[PDB]
């Protein structure tokens, strides 16, 4: 079931960057297995920059299920999270975290150096502990082939 | 004009306790010295767990400015900003810092302890440019004294 959700947070990138909402990022938040949310970067939209895509998502969850803690539902990003989105993942008290693309694949096409320690493990002061899968094979590459897909459709923000 | 602001953001926490909005915690962002916005955790009010006061303040300042990047702008928090909220603030390019009392102070009031290392320079993968201060003396005793103030005046989250 991870491939699916995987492959819906994709198809959110790409529908949002086409649409000129925001970059081509995605965000699908599922709850054993009923999607809550689906969603994709509302920058540019909304003139706002933290509705990265997983923020966005968690905000549409959230406010759909009437509670501010999402801890049997899961998130699955196409990107790695930034800092930011991961500190609003463990806020938010999901359980899971699914994601497609490594950081270093949007910081390719010019995106900020800009990666989240607590999701690698490499802080002093934040640690996290829940449950994180780095998707390989055939959705990893896909993933990571979005951002040389989009590179030409959107402007760097 | 740094201790107007702090107190400012610290009499938003007070408010937002109050009236029942979230948190007590506060958030101003001025640019050179007139307040573009002012306010306060949201969290219970919006059913949403990524509307700290920073975060908050920042999505107000971008609607009133019309631009997604903060540049020209200085962020006051009543609290050490959190993982998501400093990130917040890397995103929103806002080029000074003050903040009020340490993480630890929410922390021995029941608030998790959730602390970004790129705030206090233990980073890795996350690294800050914009200026940081601590405030001191005075301010520092008013927005330590917050926490011993609302205690139990809300439910916390
Ligand atoms: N919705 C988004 N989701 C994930 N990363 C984003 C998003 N928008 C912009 N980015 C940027 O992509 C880079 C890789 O995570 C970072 O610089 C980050 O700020
Ligand atoms: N609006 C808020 N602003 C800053 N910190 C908050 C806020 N709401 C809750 N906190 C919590 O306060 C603690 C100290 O930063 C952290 O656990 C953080 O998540
Ligand atoms: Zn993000
Ligand atoms: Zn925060």
């Amino acid at each position: 079931s991870d491939h699916k959700f995987l492959t819906q947070a994709v198809e959110e990138a790409y529908k949002g960057v086409d649409c000129g909402d925001g970059g081509p990022f995605g965000a699908v938040i599922v709850h054993n297995n009923e999607v809550v949310a689906s969603c994709h970067n509302m920058v540019l939209k909304y003139t706002d920059p933290t509705a990265h895509a997983e923020v966005t998502a968690i905000r549409e969850a959230c406010k759909k299920l009437n509670k501010i803690e999402l801890s049997e539902c899961e998130i699955y990003a196409s990107c790695e999270p930034c800092p930011m989105c991961f500190g609003a993942i463990h806020l938010s008290r999901l359980k899971r975290l699914v994601y497609g693309a490594k950081a270093e694949a949007a910081i390719a096409i010019g995106f900020d150096d800009f990666i989240a320690d607590a999701l690698r493990g490499t802080g002093v002061y934040q640690k996290s502990s829940l449950e994180i899968k780095k998707a390989d094979g055939n959705g990893a590459a896909i993933a990571e082939q979005v951002f040389q897909n989009t590179k030409e459709k959107f402007r760097l923000y």
